[PDB]
């Protein structure tokens, strides 16, 4: 079950089988050995290659939507990683998952988001866009991606519900880094309009130790 | 059930429920409606919006696995939209799904696939990759992606799984375009070495009408 370690923002307790699933599974890679440039780079296919923890994502997040009132009507995924997981939560619930993409690999009518103005040298904001109408009004979306970072990624679905008329359920991501504070910053971002988002994070980078190291 | 198109192509026979619910479920765009530039860009949102299409594809593919022998021991989907069908059935299965991306989306130690070169004007091939030791030796890998085109993403699969030491079990795709001879091509590469690559369409192309037809 979830803990709040800050104002809408809940972490998986690290008791649960999931929790420690994630612990033992999640694997990270230094700047020399990833496609990226940050300390650590959580490989989602440390998650994908494991049966049993894939499984667990599912189960867990499956059941907790199915005994959530309002149920979610709506699974937006955030591209590419997202995708890994939201078509298999969605397929059990029987509603529609909907893709937040780049523009240019996006089809039909679309709507793009806005982002903030990058901080000091800092990481060039994506526009993220959804088709007009694939969230209709008084939808309930759950926002979904391996990993709270920023939480820029998480903004930009955030916009774009909204300005579909929409409501987010929540942001969910299967890793989330505190130290960064996405959820703090997006819940006092533009005069506090996102202060009810709900943030759920499965599993803490803090808890994540050089036993989680895949370097070579 | 699959019915044989061409050798070592199957494609899902037209009286089946799956078959008829892409048919009826499946959008394309023009090239102004769309990201890219082909006279019909099929929409893989219009199959991960419709739960009963999504469901269909995972109950049928599951199943497929599930009373194969020997079964599949991995799953591998190409970068993104092999993403939104891989996990889904990998889930039920108990099986690893892997990850086939451009070196700079994938972390680890990769190896890269060897694309022929481009024909007249045409298509740049796209270098794909896997992490090493993601697929073991004497492994069994069904490969998939949302639509087989041309065979280039596939045939970097194939290349991928076999300088693994591992065997492909097939290559599977929702949309298939049997225009583009994409199995009669990888059958005749390099002197016959994928002759025997069983391929599995979903549906056929051919199949789409204008009242497939997304554009607005
Ligand atoms: N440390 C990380 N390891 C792997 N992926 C990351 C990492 N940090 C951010 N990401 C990716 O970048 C996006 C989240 O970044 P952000 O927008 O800063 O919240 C997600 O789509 C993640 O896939
Ligand atoms: N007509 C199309 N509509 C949507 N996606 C396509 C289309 N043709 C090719 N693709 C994409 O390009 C890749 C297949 O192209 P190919 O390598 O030529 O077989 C897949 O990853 C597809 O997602």
């Amino acid at each position: 079950s979830l803990k709040e370690i800050g104002p809408n923002s809940l972490l998986l307790e690290d008791s649960h089988s999931l929790s420690q699933l994630l612990k033992k599974n999640y694997r990270w890679y230094s700047p020399i050995f990833s496609p990226r440039n940050v300390p650590r780079f959580a490989d989602v296919s440390s998650i994908t290659e494991s049966p049993e923890t894939l499984k667990a994502i599912r189960d867990f997040l499956v059941e907790r939507y199915r005994t959530m009132s309002p149920a979610p009507t709506h699974i937006l995924g955030f591209d590419a990683r997202g995708f890994l997981f939201g078509p298999m939560i969605a397929v059990e619930l029987g509603i529609p998952f909907v893709l937040m993409r780049k523009a240019d690999k996006n089809a039909g009518l679309l709507i793009r988001s806005e982002p903030y103005e990058k901080e000091y040298k800092e990481a060039a904001p994506e526009v993220m866009t959804i088709r007009h109408g694939s969230i209709g009004k008084n939808s309930r979306v759950v926002l979904i991606d391996d990993v709270l970072a920023t939480g820029g990624t998480a903004l930009s679905g955030l916009q774009l519900v909204e300005a579909s008329g929409a409501e987010v359920v929540e942001m969910v991501s299967i890793l989330t880094i505190p130290f960064l504070k996405a959820a703090e910053r997006i819940h006092s971002t533009a005069g506090g309009r996102y202060k009810n988002v709900r943030f759920i994070g499965l599993l803490s980078e803090d808890v994540l130790t050089e036993a989680n190291c895949g370097d070579l």
